[PDB]
């Protein structure tokens, strides 16, 4: 089949140390594209709890 790029890659490392927007690049493309695997960024885009 076909798998989407782990744009949330740099995001994971960002949780601890700083890192450039490598895979996270072209975030716009991530929006409304691959909310399944890249659910990180997608869901992260305005996520109000409770």
């Amino acid at each position: 089949g076909s798998i989407m790029p782990p744009a949330l890659q740099q995001l994971l490392q960002t949780l601890k140390s700083p890192n450039s927007p490598q895979q996270q690049q072209q975030v716009l493309h991530i929006l409304k594209s691959n909310p399944q695997l890249m659910a990180a960024f997608i869901k992260q885009r305005s996520q109000q709890q409770q």
